[PDB]
């Protein structure tokens, strides 16, 4: 079977499965010949197979402090219908790779939200793992099940106080479009925060607290976004702010806990926008990114996923220099992306973009680069006319 990249209902159908390997390599080499870091050797990553989640495991694991690592995501592999989630298989490669370097990565391909997931995971860290100094809650999903009611909360990106409509970049068409998003209801507000809110992550520091699972002064971190007006209605000040809002109270609460019990620590990093799979669907992301992109690529100042990791925690959290919050206790990675002449540049390009220019004025080639990549297409070092064996790759095991 020879895999090429196609759309089903605006989503990429089939990922690459080696191209997915050859994208952990680039991110594991691009650790290795950083500068180094030290300090965490015991991490859990709730969130771990994609994104940040996967970028802070490979940063712990290789940028330095040879960190033993607990992945819990949920993913699904290979279907006689589909080839399995890129998740899946960067999970997959990851293990294979820290393996061979002699370091313990677990997975548990498991709902995070449930009460059995959080009993597996403290039961191994109990038994076999040893006490966590790093936990990383790094979660992006569109609902939560409380397995206790049986009650489902559903995650909607929507507006507040009055409907949004406004230019999007289409990757499969390589088209601005107009995307619409109505104003949510109460209900759907107060879902938004059960599932994106602090809750979660909350329960899961209180029960690895009391269970005693964390080592002695252990730091704990959730990550946000804040970003510019040009996306206040659909993000910040939407559904999903209130959300950020709420996970940013609950640090506050979990800090003053673990303070208080261990002297540990809990914050937020607020990190800056990127293409995962998971913004790559928050409406406008794209052109917002795309425009960012060109600014910050321009300024030398553009990081993807693991420069921006990298840097925090080399640069900020595990530094010789004191860690700086802002005044309301957030670290901030957007500190680049909020600097004010790449904001005074995206809105002067912003002002100027229309469907006929975009292209010219925005990194939409480097956006889709990067959209294609996390997708294991369109990655050098990756054969892909090469036809891949599916019983082969459905044999690998987290
Ligand atoms: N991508 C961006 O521009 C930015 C993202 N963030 C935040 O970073 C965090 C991670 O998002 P990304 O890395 O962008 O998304 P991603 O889609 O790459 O990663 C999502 C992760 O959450 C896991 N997950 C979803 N539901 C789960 C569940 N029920 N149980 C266990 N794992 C589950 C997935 O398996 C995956 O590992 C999110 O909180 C997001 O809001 C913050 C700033 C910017
Ligand atoms: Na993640």
């Amino acid at each position: 079977m020879i895999v090429k990249a196609k759309f089903v209902k605006g989503f990429i159908r089939d990922v690459h499965p080696y191209g997915c390997r050859r994208e952990v390599l680039n991110q594991i080499d691009y650790c290795k010949k950083a500068i180094g870091f030290r300090g965490p050797k015991k991490v859990l990553i709730v969130g771990a197979s994609s994104g940040f989640g996967l970028a802070t495991r490979i940063s712990v694991a290789f940028g330095g402090p040879e960190a033993h690592t607990i992945g819990v995501s949920y993913e699904t592999g290979a279907t006689d219908r589909r080839i399995g989630t890129a998740g899946w298989y960067n999970n997959i490669f990851f293990k294979e790779f820290a393996k061979k370097k002699g370091l313990v990565a677990k997975n548990f391909i498991e709902d995070a939200f449930s009460n059995e997931t959080k009993d597996k995971v403290i039961k191994y860290i109990k038994d076999e793992f040893g006490k966590i100094d790093l936990f990383v809650y790094s979660l992006a999903a569109p609902r939560r099940k409380d397995y206790k009611t049986g009650n489902v909360y559903t995650s909607r990106i929507k507006t507040i106080l009055g409907d949004f409509e406004g230019p999007t970049i289409d990757v499969e068409r390589d088209e601005i479009t107009l995307k619409k998003v109505s104003s949510a209801s109460i209900e759907e507000i107060e879902e938004t925060r059960k599932v994106m809110g602090g809750e979660d992550w909350q329960e899961w520091c209180e029960e690895l607290l009391y269970e005693d699972c964390f080592s002695d002064k252990a730091t704990t971190i959730a990550y946000s976004y804040i970003g510019s007006p040009r996306t206040y209605k659909i993000y910040r000040e939407g559904t999903i702010g209130i959300a950020k809002k709420d996970l940013e109270d609950k640090a506050k609460l979990i800090n003053e806990k673990l303070n208080r019990v261990i002297g540990g620590r809990a914050f937020v990093s607020v990190n800056k926008a990127l293409v995962t799979k998971a913004s790559a669907y928050i409406p406008t992301f794209p052109l917002y990114a795309a425009i960012l992109y060109k600014v910050m690529k321009e300024k030398n100042i553009h990081e993807n996923c693991i420069m921006q990791i990298e840097r925090m925690f080399s640069e900020k959290i595990y530094s010789n220099e004191k860690i700086q919050f802002d005044d309301k206790g957030r670290l901030r990675m957007d500190d680049l992306e909020l600097r004010k002449d790449v904001q005074d540049e995206v809105d002067r390009i912003w002002s100027n973009i229309t469907p006929e220019n975009f292209k010219e004025l925005s990194d939409y080639k480097g956006y889709k680069k990067e959209f294609m990549n996390l997708n294991g297409f369109d990655l050098d070092g990756v054969d892909y006319s090469k036809d891949l064996d599916i019983e082969l790759l459905r044999k690998l095991e987290p």
